[PDB]
């Protein structure tokens, strides 16, 4: 087909995506992997994950857009804690693309946002879901705090997701920041690298926790590796769910696999969005419009490297079976801040609209 702005697309009904994938970027990304790119991020996966087998229809409808579509529900359970913000941000967009479901508005714009993130991969979409469906119930949504066993059983509940799968979804944690952790700080990047979809979030959570970015009585976070910071530049801080992941017999190698292996990391991550995109749809009976989504942008080819004051004496391995890659260390005699804008700079405040969530 061929769209009003002359590109030539696959399916005509995939055109509408084009002018919104201009709004988004124009008025909430600003072609960055910022704030509100994270946020929007995060948002397709708790929109995503709300459905169970066991519990049937009744408990959620899986990306089905019931954050936007019933705001004052989900986002209010304790474990959807911050999400409100970017329900906010995309309810003007449903409003006005109005030809689009809520359902598809939520997956695409995190395929958009991902794009900004260089290494990462040009995510499969999708169109076609519908534009009703019911508020999901509470309990579905996986939290920090919880054990390894919970949470493999929470995501093979929800799609029959395998445990290479689930880790691969991590690779998300690689551009994330934490604002309710803890309440005294805000924006504690997971890895020292929050604006680059790369293998630093796996080999850095293998370190030896040294102290706590703000306080050390937080409801599922461990002792991070890199906790200095200093003004807007927040130290790094450490989910358990992320360290017992890393260290439990049934994902310690996958973990470990992903170390230093950006083009293994994105094509897996790739897979795994691809099934969890349409949780609560038949794949038949929607239509293809994988060639909306603007080309990602390209990471500098570099591979991973120990942060300056860390080293291979910090490493807690527990995959038995495979080798280590040796890695050069940055020098450096003591820890590197962890930059709170992608410019550089410590003030950078992203666009937020006011909403009914
Ligand atoms: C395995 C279960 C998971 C747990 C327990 C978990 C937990 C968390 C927590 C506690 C935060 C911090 C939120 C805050 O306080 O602001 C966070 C952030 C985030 N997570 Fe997850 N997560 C999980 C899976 C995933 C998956 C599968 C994705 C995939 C899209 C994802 C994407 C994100 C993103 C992008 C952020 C950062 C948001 C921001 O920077 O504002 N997470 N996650
Ligand atoms: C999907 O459903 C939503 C929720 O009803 C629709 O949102 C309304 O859209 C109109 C414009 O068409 C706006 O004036 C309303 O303010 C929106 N309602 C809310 C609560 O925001 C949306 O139009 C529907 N879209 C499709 C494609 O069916
Ligand atoms: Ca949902
Ligand atoms: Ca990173």
């Amino acid at each position: 087909a061929v769209c009003p702005d002359g590109t030539r697309v696959s399916h005509a009904a995939c055109c509408a995506f084009i002018p919104l994938a201009q709004d988004l970027q124009e008025t909430i990304f600003q072609n960055e992997c910022g704030q509100d790119a994270h946020e929007v991020i995060r948002l397709t996966f708790h929109d995503a994950i709300a459905i169970s087998r066991s519990q049937g229809p009744k408990a959620g409808g899986g990306a089905d857009g019931s954050m936007l579509l019933f705001p004052t529900v989900e986002p209010n359970f304790s474990a959807n804690n911050g999400i409100d913000d970017s329900v906010n941000n995309l309810i003007p967009f449903m409003q006005k693309h109005n030809t689009i479901s809520a359902a598809d508005l939520v997956q695409f714009a995190g395929a958009v946002a991902l794009s900004n993130c260089p290494g990462a991969p040009r995510l499969e979409f999708l169109a076609g879901r519908p534009n009703k469906t019911i508020a999901a119930v509470d309990g579905l949504i996986p939290e920090p705090q919880d054990s390894v066993t919970k949470i493999l059983q929470r995501f093979e509940d929800a799609g029959g997701f395998t445990p290479f799968e689930v880790v691969s979804l991590l690779a998300s944690h690689s551009v994330a920041r934490a604002n309710k952790v803890d309440q005294t700080i805000d924006a504690a990047p997971f890895d020292s690298t929050p604006f680059t979809f790369d293998t630093q979030v796996f080999l850095e959570v293998l370190l030896k926790g040294v102290g706590f970015p703000g306080s050390a009585n937080n409801t599922g976070e461990v002792a991070s590796p890199l906790p200095l910071g200093s003004g807007s530049d927040t130290g790094e801080m450490r989910l358990q769910s992320d360290f017992a992941l890393a260290h439990d017999p049934r994902t310690a190698c996958i973990w470990q696999g992903f170390v230093n292996e950006q083009a293994f990391m994105a094509a897996s991550f790739r897979a795994a969005m691809s099934k969890l995109a349409v949780l609560g749809h038949n794949r038949n009976s929607l239509i293809d419009c994988s060639d909306v989504v603007p080309v990602p942008k390209p990471a500098t080819g570099q591979p991973a490297m120990f942060p300056a004051s860390t080293g291979p004496q910090d490493l807690e391995l527990s995959c038995p079976s495979e080798r280590f890659p040796t890695l050069t260390t940055q020098p450096g005699a003591s820890q590197s801040l962890i930059a709170h804008c992608p410019d550089g700079s410590m003030s950078c405040p992203g666009v937020q609209f006011n909403g009914p969530a």
